[PDB]
């Protein structure tokens, strides 16, 4: 079933509109490159209706799903792939909590947000999502197949 | 919600410590408003009133005589839960106690010489205010970024 | 002199782009030491005091207007050489003309938005600390570090 | 004048280095708009097209092999300037005789891992953008912040 | 009880990845003092002696192996409370569960490439500081600063 | 020749204002290989070493009296053109004269707390790194990231 490493998973992330008009594009993708994990794919993209009605379809029917589609394309967006061991669990980590009040200093949406409207930053919640989310926002010739030399400090 | 106010001091050993710019980007970066700032060197009588609850507490000296032994830095910051968002930023009373990523877990180690103080409520942060500034010191201002900021 | 002192002002465009911590801290980071600080909103005619070398120039409209036109983080640095120091940590008048490193190369594109006023000379500075600040508001203090900052 | 653009790409060793995020987040707090962004390992036919102007020299090929050798983080900045502010950012040609405060002079040695390329001139730049996007990868947005940006 | 000591050492991956500088920061920018320090690759014999209490355990070879790899950066911090305050720092065994903020969660994906190694109590931080340092490694020194840090 | 090497020593003052993680990041972010690093507080046999060229001079004492009157942290980098990198690294001789992005720019303001030393050439820094280090102190490793430092 699985491949002797699980370091080839894969996470989709999004910094939404708010990120980039608030600047914080480099300083988020820098504390993904210096956590070692590795950069597969990144486009900046005004999403389509589509793409974002997709992104979010567990929330279709609900009342807050026309805002969520509303705001996502509204402006642009840095889309981005990360791989590595255990990194969509990580990269949630990474980002905190949903409400950026209660998530914790040190984390994006800690050190940087207060609104769940405004929180910064979409992670996949698990691997199926992530697969799901990359195969939507990105086709497969825009993921770059590389070998980072670190690699051997970064896994035993 | 999103005018709530927390009163912010950074007590003289941060401004001996060389901390007062590093900890106004963390409030800054957080997107919480700047409304009011200065450097003041507290009287005894403002260090008895900021720390008035704790009148007759065996501690209560040696508190008003550290916060009026060199500049504060004094401020107000405003934004939506800022009361109790800047007491998780800033830490434990304790910052041996404190996590990593916060003001006291970064930057310190005695309870004594804890950096900063903010408002633990709504309505301390209130008196806090208006006990360290008076109402013509605070800016009336609308930041651009707030359609960022806010929903 | 180690008690030379400069007047700098972060205009609107520092305090609404959130950069009052990150200037703040590379004057700490240098040795300089604060001396006063706060954060006014300038009238008209403490704008109009401050640029007076410019009243009749084509220009002088645009300064006073943008510069009442938010809050302003006034403060005074003390050390050696700060004037003339402080002037190389800002950068030239136009921005694109600085270079990085300087708070105006890293941070700033047009005149108009150049972030950051420091006096041009000893004799201004004294001029632009008595208009912003009244004696009261200086903060007389002496940093331990200093025994490792001056010979 | 303020909607001048320039290529920048970060070349195999930025993005093996890790060197992304930081060298964007440069451009960012200058105020430069990002317009255009991507991953991208450029193929033969393009680093070829690239480099068109150094065909048949020497150099060309090693030129060619080592930008197809990884990932490039290809991108597009708008603003006043930006063409020249971006070369002055990058640095000298040679690492060690760019400046610290620069992206070469921080980060780099050697000529031959030179971490970035930015165009050279507007014209130069009008002939990148059109080679490495196309026109449908440019985003039009209009960022809140440049009232604080430009006059 | 503020001349606490403990043991920190930054593995080879630590090294090879150019953590040195900026973990030795964070120790420094909390107000533990530095003791000692050397960049030193270990022998066989020091790293055995070094993880004596999982000798005979099945992964006791690769750490001992690992730890003798390359050039280790082995240090001593002084400080109240320095033995767990630094474990804090540190974070989880796993990177991946440690926190943002802490050196692993920061830096750090692979228990067996987690960077770094602080002693786990205080009686291990003495054996381990006699380890690897003689008495005359030992610094004695009074940090000016430390009027801010202890009360 | 990529193997060339020179000798940093963070004087005393930069052990005592934390300035040594800070500065060590400095030179493994430009691409330098760290080979030896000790913290050691220096004889004042060593010290006059040190400053041998300067006795009889009136100034030696002060400089030997200084260099001896708190820890060291000692190194060696090693890179292509690393002595003279470092010297502009450093900056001038003259804190206030630095500037901002150099070490003495950014952090210095006295020539006599300078916080730094950097061989002056390669002749010299081959004397001061066998003065300071014995040959067992150096660290002979590979870095794995020099195929994206040198061509
Ligand atoms: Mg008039
Ligand atoms: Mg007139
Ligand atoms: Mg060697």
């Amino acid at each position: 079933h699985h491949h002797h490493h699980m370091s080839n998973e894969r996470t989709f992330i999004a910094l939404k509109p708010d990120a980039v008009q608030r600047g914080l594009v480099g300083t988020i993708i820098a504390r993904f490159e210096q956590k070692g994990f590795k950069l597969v794919a990144l486009k900046l993209i005004t999403p389509s209706a589509d793409l974002a009605k997709k992104h979010y379809a567990e929330h279709d029917g609900k009342p807050f799903f026309n805002g969520l589609v509303e705001f996502l394309t509204s402006g642009p967006v840095a889309a981005m792939v990360w791989e590595g061991k255990g990194v969509v669990a990580a990269a949630r980590k990474m980002i905190g909590a949903t409400k950026p009040l209660e998530s914790a200093p040190g984390t994006i949406r800690g050190d940087f947000a207060i609104d769940v409207g405004r929180n910064i930053i979409h992670g996949s919640d698990a691997v199926e999502t992530a697969q799901r989310e990359i195969a939507l926002w990105f086709q497969d010739s825009e993921l770059n197949e590389w070998t980072p030399t670190q690699n051997k400090w970064i896994y035993e």
